[PDB]
């Protein structure tokens, strides 16, 4: 049968195919490369993708995301107890690992993180079987290289509830250098910088005759794209509380209407300097007109920026490295986009210059579809 590769993300899962001698990323039933890794049980609906994330703001306890962060762990891991006081959905302690309790036509319902993450493996799935007009049983899943066996055990056996045999896990870094299609011959060392939307990760990645090798890694597990918007977002609240005595924090409605303006705005500023921020009626009878430059963009977030560099020096010092020893710098991530962050890099390695495909956000799915095919043969 075929084999599928999908990037299963903290915040977005993306599929391709390998068919006729190239990778084919797919679309999700709205037309999109990228589905949000979202579930919601609202109504007595389950919704997958962008349909679920829409719930959030109105279902914030019935709406479950970023279960990434919780599968293979432990209810009292540091890293869970963090999680649970950031999000807004029931997290129980069942037996020693952390499950997710929602209601279903009012009744209790726990789920474990890897049935949540099935039902975004389904989705992928279906794309898949649509696209392909065949039954897919088979795929490789990625994960972050720092995942422990449990972390990929359960992934496994989020494949299997979704009726996926997992023939291979690969982690993101190796998927990334088969995307770019890094030369597997002789040795190199490359750096693997990935800025998503809710995590940042950076890996030491060593190939050598075409043995693949995670040396080292770091990240900051609560550091991406939606953390710049939430800078963005605080500017613009407290601006329109000095001029117009509204804290839009007040009406939910209005802080999603500008979390959506505010993505789109910081997209902008990676090609153009100045773009405007509108919604008419953010609150009835009070319009949102804004002008963003790439320079406030920037100064609102440098520290931000800065702190990615923080990782790169921990997996360099930890893999007893000096910059130099560095052959390729890679980027995954649509946040790497931002040119000032591309520029800071650059920076850092005393001159050197970074490549950054131009689907930063579908290079890992790219990379297990081709991992797919290397399987095959
Ligand atoms: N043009 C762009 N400039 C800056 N950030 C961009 C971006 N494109 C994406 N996807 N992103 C962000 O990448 C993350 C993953 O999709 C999200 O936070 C996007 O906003």
């Amino acid at each position: 049968g075929p084999v599928i590769g999908i990037d299963l993300g903290t915040t977005y899962s993306c599929v391709g195919v390998f068919k006729n001698g190239r990778v084919e990323i797919l679309n999700n039933e709205l037309g999109n490369r990228i589905t949000p890794s979202y579930v919601s049980f609202v109504d007595g609906e389950r919704k997958v993708g962008e349909a679920a994330k829409l719930e959030a703001t109105l279902h914030p306890t019935q709406t479950v995301f970023d279960v990434k962060r919780l599968i293979g762990r432990k209810f009292d891991d540091q890293e869970v107890v963090k999680d649970r006081s950031l999000l807004p959905y029931e997290i129980v302690n069942n037996q020693g690992k952390p499950n997710i309790k929602v209601q279903i036509k009012d009744k209790d319902t726990t789920f474990a993180p890897e049935q949540i993450s099935a039902m975004v493996l389904e989705k992928m799935k279906e794309i898949a079987q649509s696209f392909l007009g065949k039954p897919v049983k088979n795929a490789v899943v990625t994960v972050p290289a720092y995942f422990n066996d449990a972390q990929r055990q359960a992934t496994k056996d989020a494949g299997t509830i979704a009726g996926l045999n997992i023939v291979r896990i690969i982690n993101e870094p190796t998927a990334a250098a088969l995307a770019y299609g890094l030369d597997k011959k002789e040795e190199t060392s490359i750096l693997v910088y990935d800025l998503g939307g809710g995590t940042f990760d950076v890996s030491i990645l060593v190939i050598d005759n075409g043995v693949f090798e995670v040396y080292a890694t770091a990240g900051n597990t609560h550091l991406g794209g939606e953390d710049f918007d939430q800078r963005v977002m605080d500017y613009f609240i407290k601006m329109f509380k000095k001029k117009n005595n509204i804290d839009l924090r007040t009406d939910k409605r209005a802080i999603q209407k500008l979390r959506k303006e505010v993505e789109i705005a910081k997209r902008n500023l990676s090609v153009v300097h100045s773009t405007q921020i509108e919604i008419e009626d953010i609150v009835e009878g009070h319009n949102f007109s804004e002008t963003l430059t790439r320079a406030k963009f920037e100064e609102l977030n440098d520290d931000l920026f800065r702190e990615t560099l923080e990782p790169v020096k921990k997996v360099l010092d930890d893999a007893k490295y000096e910059k130099s020893k560095i052959d390729e710098i890679v980027l995954v991530g649509g946040s790497t986009r931002i040119p000032k962050i591309q520029q800071i890099i650059k920076e850092f390695f005393n001159g050197k210059e970074p490549n950054r495909g131009i689907n930063p956000d579908e290079a890992v799915a790219y990379g297990a579809a081709i991992q797919a095919g290397i399987i095959l043969g």
